[PDB]
């Protein structure tokens, strides 16, 4: 339909081209100025003739809109155009919305403002953000307010705290300090939220009207314009209503009418049915007389004592709307059930009713998909779910399991990124089947077990969004105004209920007081019969609180340590806990080791052995111990004396006895010091010694070999850490602790193993016997079950004997369960090594031209002619005088005639029949790294294209047995060796994103290829499909402004920016001679402004929402933008990427996240070349505009900030990774390595430019994006960068 308005010039049946726009424009102020005041009763679109009339309103609501959308986006296609995203229209069209550009602009501008009310009425939140986007980008020249309510209030329904607070900044360079309250509802703080609108409340109107709540100090610890003043009075009846404080209501609705009284508003009223809140308080209070007596002054059908009208008339299409008619009709079922009980007496109208209920709470749910939206209605469904459990109940009587809602704790890991509403619904309605169960004589099903589980949960999220008052009043239900009335009141689900206790208490300000109960707790659990995750739970809770004030509670375990070799509450349970009877000793811990130190190590000791099936108790043991370990071997580098003394039957002793361990070829070196200080028993007591200083890291070597036995559960980030430590203290020091390693390899499993492969080979160049064999061994137990992870890098290996042994056992190894594919692997690898003839000639002929101005000449020129003796004969047969033609000119022109014909014939596509060809092969594909079920190769490609200007790459594509093709990119003589490496290490940095991905809509992730090297030059590059490069938007639009101009090829970025640069240096004196060095910095920005205001910053954003179809995927895709941006901004910035320009950015419309391909110029190499270059990513015009109307102030900024953070939390693995990358025989870096790992260690640590100051995440980010989005430096860089663009 839209399609058909715009190719019709807007002459459509509905009259001519303004009769159209008056129509629309009619029916769109109605609608918006109904929503103002819900009386109006618009026709058509409130009134229906039975309930499947009014879901049909919101259905033609949803299309109306959808349909300005489309018919907005032809327009823009039809006078400016797009790049790949629409069809071109024809001529006469675009000649036509050319001419009436600023018309249709014009009322797209008039109307754009009831639009966004429109939406806001029609549940749709996406149309009136993109609206108001819109509409602010044009006000760049009081209706201002408005435009920023809307947006605020939309943002909030589609749950971004960040937009909004983006927008308050944004905002506050044009009074706005009331955003970041409703910024604060948005995450779910409905508590503090309500405190902040009455105190902007107070200062807007002069007069008080704050209410009783709970304790100020402690909540912030734990977490004028008429309309203003109205849209803050209403937001907060909203907060309380949310968390379903009737009293704070009712407080709140007297305090409203007297702050009314008081000041003469006559403008400020709160909108809420209270008739309505006062049934559902009188509902929940047990009262049933009251909540039918307030039932009936509800529109809508009587309560029980016509089936198919239940839903009034002149019923707005406001979904909030619905939802209160569906929450009246099962208050009233559940009403009349309970009075029919104190079977089809009054059974059989209720089912009816039920039934029609759940048919039209199915609505939203329908909608839902009408819109690609990728989730469903959280309210609505509930709504649903509560509906079908009642009419359960109503027919069953309460005796299946059927009649209970679906919601249990499982969702505590799976359900983070929703409010507490849900379960507060869950509630309301499970506690009415609680109390109903009184009147059933017979049989019922346990509602108790049910009704707790939903309470702890409920209060888990409450407590975990600064809800104190809500968390104490469900924490009170499930035991059945101040921090002293909790400490007071508190101190299968019992440890659990203790537990969240002891965490309510702590955050609520009393960290003494749950610290006191937690370690009462504690010595409970570990006396208890099952305990199994309460024990580790608890002591793992309590270590971790002791850590945050390590400053106030060193000195109890001091004091804690002393009693023990031989006190407040907390130290004589720390006491009690750890001397609970069942191999830490004091002796190895008493050289370098910090007192109260050793008293976490009990404490983990005792949480690992008091729950062995716990792998967290042993990884926080490990890690500890592992510390502790390096510390003392650092700093380090009775008995024993009384067997010295035995043994060598004062001076002397004194030396004999410092030399003994002094710094402890070790023994040669000991009997020299021993022999020249003295001057033999004296190798036991240093053997003891040197095992006694060990001791730390054989319990780490033992706590970590359990954890990964445990794992054959746990975070795969702390799985690749445990590993990386495992290997480097066995490369470190592998003959003072072997006995451990040994028999740890030996019996480890293979699955926590598959992430650091490429280490283990590149450490199979020990100087050692055991260590090498250990390797090898595990890498051959790793081969079996898992083939397609050893088999290229070891058939890539076997084509000094320490590196070739243990390959060659590798491949014999593997080759035990399939010669044939082993075979075939190694065909395929030498076949593709062959094909890499006219290329060597011509090389060799273009360097020999240029080396020319004798023997060696000659002696090259044999070598190649040797080398070279279906394609070969070819080149043969054509060339074959090359050899006659050498020999004959020893004794020159045939070697430039040989050259210009190679030349001349150079100026792509082949074949694989003349360059064999295999079927149905079972070899896994060049890199499954993460594939459960590999797909093995089925076909080649029968032809292959030659890349230009890029040298001689080959594309070639693969068959897989699932039917699709893999391209993949072939390259010779560039060592991708080092590509491995940044990519592997672009995977370990996804990998610590899991945990955050569980609750975020916009995932964190970097995307990026395989690179699998075949040699010591060439190498098979993944082939990314689905995205594309951004140059090609700048190329089409000057394509498009070349079309344009010609009525009434393009140039190249070199030839543009000269083209400016020059008239711009000889206007001042200089000349296009001089050197770029010594060039003007105001010639330079003045030229960079030019060009900038020639081309249009909306290109990425207007081709991004073209591509998507609806207002919802729009949304989804901007955000999934923002938020790839700066997660490849910031890793780029922390390895050192650099060559960031417009060939080398790629984006997927699909999705919306982008992908880089180059990484040739990483570490920092960009800034020393022939420009260099003082950005650390790409910040420019397009990309900036592309965020929304806030740019780099919401989102973008927030997003930065987190991914730094989880950087510097886990900089310890990437370190380990790096320093492994370094020392690396099959890297080649040109101690250029160790200043690149110093320059990366500095700016993980924050110390990036700065002398001795550590700079913070927000701060480091600031500094970041304004280094990168300054004209000074993007103004002196490379004109191919196109920083214009
Ligand atoms: O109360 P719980 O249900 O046990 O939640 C805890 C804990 O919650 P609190 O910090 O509010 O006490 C943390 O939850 P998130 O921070 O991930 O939202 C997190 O612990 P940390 O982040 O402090 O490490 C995680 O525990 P963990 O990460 O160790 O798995 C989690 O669940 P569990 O404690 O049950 O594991
Ligand atoms: N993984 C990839 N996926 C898709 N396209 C790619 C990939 N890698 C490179 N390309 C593109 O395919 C061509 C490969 O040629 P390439 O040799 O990378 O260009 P180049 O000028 O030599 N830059 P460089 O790779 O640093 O030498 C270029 O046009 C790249 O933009």
């Amino acid at each position: 339909a839209a399609q058909f308005t715009v190719l019709s010039k807007l002459r459509t049946p509905l009259g001519r081209a303004q009769d159209t726009f008056q129509t629309i424009e009619g029916i769109i102020r109605s609608l918006a100025a109904h929503t103002l005041n819900p009386d109006q009763d618009v026709s058509q679109w409130t009134t229906a003739d039975n309930d499947e009339g009014h879901g049909n309103n919101q259905l033609r609501l949803v299309l109306l809109l959808q349909y300005l959308e489309n018919l907005e986006k032809l327009m823009y296609n039809a006078y400016e155009g797009c790049a790949n995203a629409l069809t071109s229209p024809p001529k006469v069209i675009r000649t036509f919305f050319y001419t009436n550009r600023q018309t249709c602009q014009d009322w797209l501008t008039r109307i754009r403002l009831s639009i966004m009310r429109v939406g806001l009425l029609a549940g749709q939140p996406a149309v009136t953000v993109r609206h108001g986007f819109d509409l602010l980008t044009e006000m760049k020249t009081n209706e201002l307010e408005v435009t920023i309510m809307m947006v605020v209030e939309a943002l909030c329904e589609l749950h971004c705290p960040e937009a909004i607070q983006g927008i308050a900044v944004w905002s506050s360079s044009i009074n706005l300090l009331w955003i970041n309250s409703v910024a604060q509802q948005a995450e779910g703080r409905f508590e503090k939220a309500s405190v902040e609108y009455q105190e902007h409340l107070c200062a807007m109107t002069g007069v008080d009207c704050c209410i009783s709540s709970f304790d100020k100090s402690v909540l912030t610890l734990a977490n004028s314009s008429p309309e203003v003043i109205n849209y803050l009075g209403n937001k907060a009846c909203e907060c309380y209503i949310s968390i379903a404080d009737w009293a704070a209501v009712q407080e709140w609705q007297n305090s409203i009418h007297d702050l009314k009284k008081s000041t003469s508003s006559t403008s400020l009223n709160l909108k809420a049915d209270f008739n309505y809140i006062k049934s559902l308080s009188s509902f929940e209070s047990g009262k049933f007389v009251e909540c039918t007596e307030q039932l009936e002054l509800l529109p809508g059908e009587n309560i029980n004592l016509d089936m198919k009208k239940l839903l009034p008339n002149m019923l707005s299409p406001d979904p909030r709307e619905l939802q209160k008619s569906i929450e009246v009709q099962l208050l009233r079922s559940s009403v009349c059930l309970a009075t029919a009980l104190n079977w089809q007496s009054i059974t059989e109208n209720v089912v009816k009713y039920l039934k029609q209920t759940s048919r039209i709470a199915i609505g939203p749910l329908r909608l839902s998909t009408l819109t690609v939206s990728q989730s469903l209605p959280v309210l609505s469904t509930l709504q649903l779910y509560c509906s079908s459990a009642l009419e359960n109940t109503v027919s069953n009587r309460l005796s299946t399991e059927d009649c209970l809602i679906p919601l249990f704790s499982e969702a505590l890991r799976s359900c983070k990124q929703h409010d507490v509403r849900p379960w507060m619904q869950a509630l309301r309605y499970t506690m009415y089947q609680n109390q109903l169960l009184e009147k059933i004589k017979e049989q019922t099903v346990p509602i108790r077990s049910h009704l707790m589980e939903l309470g702890l949960t409920a209060a888990k999220f409450a407590r975990k969004r600064g809800n104190v008052s809500l968390a104490t009043r469900l924490l009170a239900q499930c035991s059945e105004t101040t921090a002293q009335d909790l400490v007071q009141h508190f101190k299968k689900w019992g440890p659990e209920l203790d537990i969240e206790k002891t965490k309510l208490l702590y955050t609520a300000g009393q960290s003494t007081h749950a610290m006191e109960m937690l370690s009462s707790c504690a010595i409970s659990f570990c006396k208890s019969v099952k305990a199994e995750y309460a024990v580790a739970k608890s002591i793992l809770t309590l270590a971790k609180w002791i850590q945050a004030e390590w400053k106030e509670i060193s000195g109890q375990l001091k004091q804690v340590y002393r009693a023990q070799h031989q006190l407040s509450t907390l130290s004589k349970n720390i006491l009690t806990l750890i001397e609970l009877p069942s191999i830490e000793s004091e002796s190895t811990v008493h050289i370098g080791v910090g007192e109260p130190d050793f008293i976490l190590g009990q404490l983990y000791h005792l949480s690992s052995v008091q729950a062995p099936e716990v792998a967290k108790s042993w990884a926080a043991l490990a890690s500890w111990a592992y510390r502790w370990g390096r510390k003392v071997v650092d700093n380090a580098s009775x008995x024993x004396x009384x067997x010295x003394x035995x043994x060598x039957x004062x001076x002397x002793x004194x030396x004999x006895x410092x030399x003994x361990x002094x710094x402890x070829x070790x023994x040669x070196x000991x009997x020299x010091x021993x022999x020249x200080x003295x001057x033999e028993g004296v190798i036991k007591v240093w053997r003891k010694v040197v095992d006694r200083i060990f001791s730390l890291y054989k319990l780490s070597c033992s706590a970590y070999f359990t954890f990964l036995k445990l794992n054959a559960q746990s975070t795969d980030d702390m799985i690749v850490m445990a590993t990386l430590r495992l290997l480097r203290l066995l490369v470190k020091h592998a003959g003072e602790l072997r006995q451990y390693l040994e028999h740890g390899l030996e019996t480890t499993p293979t699955a926590p193993w598959r992430g650091i492969i490429p280490q283990l080979f590149s450490r199979l160049n020990h100087p050692e016997v055991y260590v090498r064999q250990s390797i090898c061994n595990l890498l051959c137990r790793v081969a079996q079950d898992s083939p397609h992870l050893i088999l290229y890098p070891a058939i890539v290996g076997t084509i000094q004997a320490m590196m070739q042994d243990c390959y060659s056992k590798i491949v014999d190894k593997l080759s035990s369960a399939n010669p044939t594919m082993v075979l075939q692997v190694q065909m395929l690898v030498a076949e593709l090594r062959r094909v890499t003839w006219d290329e060597l000639w011509l090389g060799v002929l273009l360097q020999q031209h240029m080396y020319v101005l004798x023997x060696x000449x000659x002696x090259x020129x044999x070598x190649x002619x040797x080398x070279x003796x279906p394609h070969e004969k070819w080149f043969q047969d054509n060339y074959g005088d090359a050899i006659e033609n050498a020999l004959e000119k020893l004794k020159x022109x045939x070697x430039x005639x040989x050259x210009x014909x190679x030349x001349x014939x150079x100026x792509y596509i082949l074949r694989l029949e003349e360059i064999a060809a295999m079927t149905n092969t079972e070899i896994a594909l060049p890199g499954e790294v993460s594939a459960r079920d590999t797909v093995t190769i089925h076909s080649v490609g029968g032809t292959i294209t030659i890349l230009p200007t890029k040298t001689k790459p080959k594309k070639l594509l693969f068959l897989g047995s699932d039917g699709k093709s893999y391209p993949y990119l072939f390259k010779g003589l560039e060592d991708l060796h080092l590509d491995e490496r940044i990519m592997q290490f672009l995977s370990i940095v996804n990998t610590m994103f899991a945990t955050i991905n569980r609750q975020e809509t916009p995932r964190f992730h970097a995307r990026h290829y395989s690179v699998t090297p075949l040699g010591t030059r060439s190498g098979l590059i993944q082939w990314v499909d689905g995205a594309t490069p951004l140059f090609g938007l700048y190329k089409r639009w000057q394509q498009r402004e070349a079309a344009l101009q010609a009525q009434k090829i393009v140039p190249r970025p070199s030839e543009l920016y000269y083209s400016k640069i020059g008239p711009a240096l000889k206007t001042v004196g200089l000349s296009l001679d001089v050197s770029r060095r010594d060039w003007p910095l105001h010639v330079m920005k003045a030229v960079l402004e030019e060009l900038m205001e020639a081309t249009p910053p909306n290109l990425l954003a207007k081709e991004l929402w073209s591509s998507c179809t609806t207002p919802d995927e729009w949304w989804r895709v901007t955000q999934s933008y923002a938020r790839s941006t700066a997660v490849m901004s910031m890793v780029g910035y922390i390895i050192g990427l650099g060559d960031r320009h417009l060939d080398n950015v790629l984006i997927d419309m699909t999705t919306g996240e982008v992908v880089h391909i180059d990484y040739n110029v990483c570490f920092e190499k960009g800034k020393s070349l022939r420009v260099p270059e003082k950005v650390p990513f790409r910040m420019t015009q397009n990309i900036e505009t592309a965020l929304g109307v806030t740019g780099v102030e919401g989102v973008f900024r927030l997003s930065c900030e987190q991914v730094l953070h989880i950087m510097r939390r886990g900089r310890e693995t990437l370190l380990t990774l790096l320093e492994a990358f370094v020392y690396d025989p099959l890297v080649d870096w040109t101690s250029y390595a160790v200043s690149v790992w110093k320059r990366v260690k500095a700016k993980l640590e924050g110390r990036d430019v700065d002398p001795n100051r550590r700079m913070s995440v927000a701060e480091q980010v600031d500094y970041v994006i304004k280094e990168a989005t300054n004209l000074d430096n993007l103004a002196q860089l490379y004109e191919g960068w196109t920083a214009w663009v």
